[PDB]
């Protein structure tokens, strides 16, 4: 069948997370002073667990952010190592349409409006609509940009959205005079389970990458 | 095939990114700068090496990574590559110090026993560490490895004797660190570690049996 490992530690959370034909198997957890230290026992738990082998997963999926700049890459260069490993493909998921992809899988949001607390004002910001096949829109909304941007964009919309990430959080203020319906999503970080559906949807697109090439996404 | 001692290095600790590998007596090594962590090439120069040498990552005996000091990120990505290349063929690893590494260089290209190894840490800072080769090869001075101002690097060459060369970033980051220290100093030629460097310290840690777990692998911390 079908098997593919994703990875993600682009924000305050590392997680890892195994398709096997319809079987998840996954961890979550805030990462530790040492970003990353966590990574590894947890591959080798789901490994270990599911009864799975490197050599026979598919594909190697990572988050490929925006988040922080140390996080995302560690997460990527882990990632790389084992696809070099197993001579296996790379799929890099956004960590908004992530989170948004979450939001669905808590409730049934369709429409998301991903924020996560960036560097100075600055906030990482996407909305995210998907279609009837379950396939995630605005990949191009992706964008760095000031709260004030946020509240433009977002007079520009309509009906009601859900919100999901840090930046909701950090400016509960950010919703205000929106001019739109607004809910909670229930998602504050990205979680790997949840790059799976897009991982394998990008896998049966051939929207994938030779492991020299995996890197993080620049906004 | 025909087996032998076979050590795969990989380091990402500062500007440079370089992979090694010993295999059966020799040398294979790649060497290049990767600016602003885009070490992505570490990953074709480890396959080139490998395919170069008919070698295969479950043909490793022990995979070597920098352990740093230096960049924050940059000994992090390092390690996770390390890591993820180690998992599958549950490859051993060896830490090898960043410092060390670039005396090792310093001796390969001039032969220098004593070496003064300073990284510019950044934020007014630098790595230092005081290395003397012995009769066997083998690096001393490790317990020396520090993270401190220039005015504290000067006071304590002060207290150092004889010839000694340099290298590292962080005598340039520094350019008076030199003048006044009492010692003669010459040039290591060396600016940054390079893989090929851990591999001749990776092969007698390996041969200590000091190795770890890819789940233990990790930065030293100064
Ligand atoms: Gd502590
Ligand atoms: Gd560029
Ligand atoms: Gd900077
Ligand atoms: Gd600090
Ligand atoms: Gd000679
Ligand atoms: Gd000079």
């Amino acid at each position: 069948g079908l098997r593919i490992l994703a990875i993600d530690t682009a924000t305050e959370a590392c997680s890892v997370a195994l398709w096997n034909d319809g079987t998840v198997n996954a961890h979550f957890e805030l990462c530790p002073r040492e970003h990353t230290q966590r990574i590894l026992p947890m591959v080798q738990d789901i490994l270990t667990t599911s009864g799975t082998s490197l050599t026979d997963i598919n594909a190697l999926a990572y988050g490929r952010g925006p988040g922080s700049f140390t996080g995302v890459r560690i997460g990527i260069g882990i990632a790389q190592g084992l696809a070099l490993g197993a001579e296996l493909p790379m799929i890099g998921v956004s960590t908004l349409m992530t989170m948004a992809q979450g939001a669905w899988r808590k409730n049934g949001a369709t429409r998301v409006l991903a924020a996560i607390d960036a560097r100075m004002g600055e906030v990482y910001w996407a909305e995210y609509q998907r279609d009837e096949n379950g396939i995630w829109h605005g990949e191009e909304t992706e964008a760095v940009l000031k709260p004030e941007i946020v509240h433009e964009r977002m007079q520009q919309l309509s009906g009601e959205w859900v919100t999901v990430g840090t930046g909701w959080q950090a400016w509960p203020d950010l919703g205000k005079e929106s001019g739109l319906v607004l809910r909670d999503g229930e998602v504050l970080l990205p979680a790997a389970e949840d790059m799976l559906p897009i991982a394998c949807q990008m896998f049966a697109e051939g929207k994938t990458v030779a492991v020299e090439h995996a890197e993080p996404v620049y906004l």
